[PDB]
């Protein structure tokens, strides 16, 4: 037989208590990632539709278009089924793109179905979510190697984790006016997704807005919540996402994605991806907080996720991801240290958002790099051509360039952009919390400002921004305040003594093109083209 | 009811697995620290005997003098024995100084003995090591308050933790000559103490000396081994301390203390400290690698250990401690960050050794601080007068002085001296290991050199150096190579950013007075006073 993910890290993360081996008769939800077809063609379409110097720019594909393009062959669907029918797979659902299948099997059924699998069960977090996973690798029978990419639910665990920043601070700094807000009578909407075991509360948002929202028109509440369950206790990550999205993109209808699938033995991020391909009418802008160490991921997983991201860009969705909170990172290989890039941040098909900080203790005059701001170079995805200019420029001109031992210069470099990541006020469990920091903060801020620009485009005769990056780089980041001072963190060692890459004049791998000066951005991204 | 140690950290350290609640009938070994007399007298005696401007300089107490001085009152001896007898404490061992008492007790009896104690058991680290400890606080009947300092074995867990550096290299750099070795027919001896689950093997020492001992006279084996009752695997640390002590202080009779007491419910370091006070004829120089975060320790424990360190100084023992391997450290107190001192390193009655590295890849011309070199300011012990001048110079004249928020200027500053800590070759389990780093490396190197100086003194009829610091500081550290470039590590935060104190032209809290230039050192410490 065949082992599709031999390179998937299977080790138990910290914060997870191991219950023993799993009960034969105990159930499990596996999600089978079915072989797609015209992937190469999709990659061409994405570029045709998102490069502005291309006649098809903005001529986005409907979900239906995407499904006609990418859906598995009839041999795939038939073979995967039946094969699943036997082995007892019970009531399953697919999606529109029909390239995913989630079923219910008893573990002893799954264990025979996926030889090598040996399910244990765990409980983890501050909160405590249940999973069923296998610390041993699995195989598919050789038969359906060309029909299944991987099986979700086997190894990857869900995530576990100056002056104070206020909405007014953000609007002042990014030159948002009291009027620079949504005229919510179009179909423009925005979303944030988050995958911890937290709940966002309607009440906390209302409280937040009462305290902070006086000087701008704002939506009372969330338009829609996807993936809710029961009664909850709020956490700061779930609150920050929504509270700041709805402040940076003020009077705009907002959807919230609340760790889909999690309450079950499922991969939340995978489930959210799956969900994107099961509804045709989606928000134009999505801000996401999610990452793994790039090196921990199987090639099959990492490549397939990248394809799902491609499918998003084809539909004119603009996807933003936090660049991470560990700087360049730190990875000890053989017997050395390297930087440690992160993923879905390292994906070429996403807008990755870095972290910024105030320069002086008491003033908001200027932005400097925030120490924690994730950035770097992929070990998996080659430099996309859209950044060829900016990246080579950085490599050839940077004085504080780290030893090339620590990274791969040929890889997709990131982040793409940045915003304040330091010292946010959030409301959670009806209490205000002072000094919340992270690139999870900057991603929704950048997101909402983008979503606001989408309104000016669609109210006009124009299509949404979609996959922004090619335009962004093409226009030399124009519009964004260019962050020039500071470096992010890395390994506590002798070579690279706590220091990763540094910010410099052009684009850089700590803050991208820098930070959103709304008026300037508007202009540039509203130019005809 | 009295709580003598409410300020002792009781939390489980990492690398420890909790078994259940301990069985009542399960025996257990407790070590009772008995109330001492005349501690302030002991203090005066130390200064009289260690201050080179004293006419009592070098006139050391005998162990029996110390015992006569310090022993508990007859009231305490009687009251403690009635008390233990009735608790069921089975046959007990004391020491010569009569201020320690180790007994065997049922767990059940320990619990009555000490209301509040609830005993759990745990297994250790890379070595499966057994302890029995209480996660809850314990108290003593009010009647015993005057008579008992504390009970050992209740909360503190044992420890779990560019060219190569060779004996050759060390001898070259510290200007040791092939003749600068021990003429082993006096009673001069030296010793190392280590507290991990590791054994040192004679074979490895022989192998080490065969490979590196080529061009200096050396001793075949360890003269004596205290604390070992079987076989095992050699550990890197146990190997390092012994191998480099016998190279720096070559052809000198050498004793190894091997984690005394560990194979029971005993605190190895405490147990080692007891043994000191149970043998009259001891080696003059002791090199010790042991450390806890200072703040983790109860007042009663930390003050008492300091006293035992005073007993050792009074007897003309030279005690050396590694300064630690996390620079200034990092401590998140309330909502803040401070440096994190270590102890016994912070004790004013010990000689603390920091860490050095070679500047260039291929040459031994110059030393630089080793990033990991422990140092700082005590929050417990105040600056001793012997270092008033040096610390004041450093405080007043250092540029790169960290935020004063991070430390306490009025505390015992350390390290006092330094030696190479980077890139040691060791033989462990008959295999040579290349890159052994640490301040546990530098301590034996310093100690060995000191022990050679003792030989020159004793031959020619002078006293041992004993507790060295007063003389060392008084003579402005001279005969040590003064280290001046580099800083040690600290918090990865936005106010300090991985950097602690920095080295400077004189004494500093990263390398002390610096590095042992033998000829010069010889000259100053062998001359008059
Ligand atoms: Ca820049
Ligand atoms: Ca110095
Ligand atoms: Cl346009
Ligand atoms: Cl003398
Ligand atoms: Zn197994
Ligand atoms: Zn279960
Ligand atoms: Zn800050
Ligand atoms: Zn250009
Ligand atoms: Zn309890
Ligand atoms: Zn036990
Ligand atoms: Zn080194
Ligand atoms: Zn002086």
């Amino acid at each position: 037989s065949y082992s599709p993910e031999p390179d998937q890290r299977r080790t138990l993360p910290p914060g997870w208590v191991s219950l023993g081996r799993a009960d034969p008769e105990e159930e499990l939800s596996l999600t089978f990632a079915l072989r797609q077809q015209n992937v190469e063609r999709l990659s061409e379409l994405v570029q045709a539709v998102s490069d502005p110097s291309s006649p098809q720019y903005g001529k986005y594909l409907t979900l239906e278009n995407v499904a006609d393009l990418v859906r598995p062959s009839p041999l795939t669907l038939h073979t995967v089924q039946k094969w699943l029918l036997a082995a007892g797979a019970q009531k399953c659902h697919s999606v529109i793109t029909q390239d995913f299948l989630t079923c219910w099997l008893s573990i002893r059924q799954a264990e025979l179905l996926l030889p090598g699998a040996e399910f244990h069960h765990y409980v983890g977090g501050p909160t405590e979510t249940h999973v069923v996973r296998s610390p041993h690798p699995y195989q598919l029978p050789q038969a359906l190697a060309p029909h299944v990419d991987f099986v979700g639910g086997l190894h990857r665990f869900p995530p576990t984790s100056h002056l104070g920043v206020t909405p007014s601070v953000i609007r002042k700094r990014y030159n948002l006016t009291s009027q620079d807000v949504g005229s919510g009578t179009s179909n423009n909407s925005q979303a944030c997704a988050q995958f911890l075991e937290q709940y966002f509360h309607d009440s906390d948002l209302a409280q937040f807005m009462r305290l902070f929202g006086g000087n701008f028109a704002h939506q009372a509440s969330v338009a829609r919540v996807v993936g809710q369950q029961g009664r909850g206790r709020a956490g700061i990550e779930a609150s920050l996402d929504v509270q700041y999205l709805m402040s940076a993109g003020a009077n705009i209808s907002t959807w919230v994605y609340s760790s889909p699938g999690r309450h079950e033995g499922q991969e939340p991020f995978l489930q959210w991806l799956m969900l994107l391909s099961n509804e045709s009418a989606l928000p134009h802008v999505h801000t996401v907080s999610y990452g793994d160490d790039e090196d921990s991921l199987s090639s099959a997983y990492i490549q397939r996720v990248n394809t799902e991201l491609m499918k998003a860009a084809a539909r004119g969705l603009t996807l933003l991801f936090a660049s991470g909170d560990s700087g360049a990172g730190c990875w000890s290989v053989s017997g050395r240290h390297q930087f440690r890039p992160t993923f879905p941040a390292s994906s070429p098909y996403v807008t990755t958002v870095g972290g910024t900080s105030f320069q002086e203790p008491f003033l908001i005059t200027n932005e400097i790099v925030d120490y924690i701001s994730g950035g770097g170079f992929s070990n998996v995805f080659p430099r996309p051509s859209y950044q060829e200019e900016a990246v080579t420029k950085f490599l050839s001109s940077s004085p504080h360039l780290p030893p090339s031992s620590y990274f791969n210069a040929s890889g997709r470099a990131y982040p793409d952009v940045a915003a304040l990541s330091d010292g946010y006020w959030v409301v959670s469990n009806r209490v205000p919390i002072p000094w919340v920091s992270g690139t999870s903060a900057s991603t929704p801020v950048f997101g909402g400002i983008l979503s606001l620009i989408n309104e000016h485009r669609i109210l006009s005769g124009r299509p949404p921004l979609g996959f922004l990056n090619p335009r962004l780089y093409q226009q030399h980041g124009a519009g964004l305040f260019d962050v020039t001072r500071g470096c992010h963190e890395s390994c506590l060692d002798e070579e690279v003594e706590g220091q990763g890459f540094c910010s410099g004049p052009g684009w850089d791998p700590v803050t991208g093109w820098g930070t959103p000066n709304f008026p300037a951005l508007l202009k540039t991204l509203l130019n005809p083209r």
